[PDB]
């Protein structure tokens, strides 16, 4: 079902405009950025290792968490996605532009950065891009490049959209708690109450979930939710390409 | 008026991309490194403005070139602007970028950077978005004329604040030329109205391609008595010291000053 996932359709639908509009600061893409920002710029959140599950042909979830965890891993279910990925990280020809979205992380934070050099930091904290399978029990397999167990773990729009029910997205949510420390940290966006949503050929089925069983997935994994917001998606966000209702972003701790 | 003379036929081989090339391109143009001198230009322009000492409905920016930088900031501050300059394929340049075409010079590294520096999360498209509407027209000028816009000028004059980099030094043969020049933007300025200037300290030359251009070396004892003899209290004078990276061999410049001086 993810074999007929196309990158660039999920790209234009997701990641170009409207929902790729990050002129208006109260459009989804600056309130993710914002999220993401905001709980790195309070310092508890550090150490060394750090990976992204189910990056998809993404990068902009790692923008502001890249100045705070110099080995970074990648990963994807799909090839096709690592490809792009490997696109993006090289500056192959054809490759995604994300430029915009590493200006509105730079303005967010602050500091003065240019867009140039957030990009290329993330660019050389990001050493390896590997396969992963949630539905694992070792998601990554025990042949891995990966330092382990990993200081922190960032996850946007996978477990919902890779579990056809509740208790599946439990499961996968243990499995990936597998690969975080104790006293580490998750930082976990997603879709709330999606049951579907488009990639070109592929029709993707979604479990809907609410903030309140995000929450309590949390807790039954062995979390502490630092903190858990929601974001509504407003009318002329809602697109044909989704059912999408809202948006969640969850700062958990493992115990 | 010899002076003046030669100063006109020297900017007759003026190049404007070649202009750009040379100063709003790498290294130059290099918005990165904090401690070059884009981005110096633009906290000055910045930090002035967020003051809000500095407002009004109109705006006169002198001997603009083909640059639009220089406006990045004020623009949240006047919703009248006027743009100016002495050439012609200086104005064309500018009408390209007022006209959003390709083939205009890209100015949204500039505008970015201002973004960032101003703190208010503001886009980059939005701001020369709000650029493009606030400019009113593009005019001749001619700083050397007692009248540098002639006599019925379009200008709302007398005008609440006048904006100039590097114009008045870079036309001017010689130090009583900047002085009676700088008297002469002075009759646009509305009595407690604001000029910002920026401007090369030190040089005697730049180059715009074919032409190498000969300027005035001022020192900023002399851009600050200038100021002061044509009636402005100066409220801030700053100096830039060119870091050698930075002498590339477009010019012999050895510093840049921002002046913010109010008229009495
Ligand atoms: N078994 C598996 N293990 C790990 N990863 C897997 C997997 N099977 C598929 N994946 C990957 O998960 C990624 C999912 S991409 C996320 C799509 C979520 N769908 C939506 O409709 C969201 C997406 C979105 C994004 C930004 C702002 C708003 C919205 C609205 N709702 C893809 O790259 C798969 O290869
Ligand atoms: N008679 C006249 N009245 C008014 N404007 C006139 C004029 N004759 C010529 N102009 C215009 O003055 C402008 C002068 S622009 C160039 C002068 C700059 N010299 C420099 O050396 C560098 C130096 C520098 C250094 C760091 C960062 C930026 C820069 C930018 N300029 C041109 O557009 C003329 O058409």
């Amino acid at each position: 079902a993810y074999q007929r996932f196309e990158p660039r359709a999920y790209l234009r639908n997701n990641y170009a405009p409207p929902r790729g509009d990050l002129c208006n600061p109260n459009g989804v893409g600056p309130w993710k950025l914002r999220c993401l920002a905001q709980t790195f710029a309070t310092g508890e959140v550090s150490g060394r290792t750090l990976i992204d599950i189910g990056s998809g042909p993404t990068v902009y979830q790692l923008l502001s968490a890249c100045s705070h965890f110099e080995d970074i891993t990648m990963t994807d279910f799909l090839e096709v996605n690592r490809q792009e990925l490997g696109r993006w990280l090289q500056e192959e020809p054809g490759a995604f532009n994300w430029s915009m979205y590493s200006q509105h992380a730079c303005l967010i934070e602050g500091k003065g950065e240019c867009w140039q050099d957030k990009e290329r930091q993330l660019r050389a904290r990001v050493k390896r891009v590997l396969p992963i399978d949630v539905h694992q029990p070792q998601p990554l397999g025990a042949g891995s490049p990966a330092p382990l167990p990993a200081d922190a773990l960032v996850s946007a729009f996978c477990l919902e959209a890779v579990s056809p029910d509740l208790a599946s997205f439990q499961r996968a949510l243990d499995h990936i708690t597998t690969l975080l420390r104790p006293g580490g940290h998750l930082l976990l966006i997603g879709a709330l109450e999606e049951s579907w949503y488009l990639a070109g050929e592929a029709r993707l089925t979604v479990v809907p979930v609410s903030e309140e069983e995000v929450r309590e997935a949390l807790v039954r994994s062995g979390y502490k939710v630092r903190d858990l917001r929601t974001y509504i998606m407003p009318a002329h966000l809602q697109t044909g390409v989704d059912d999408v209702k809202g948006v969640f972003f969850a700062w958990a701790q493992k115990v």
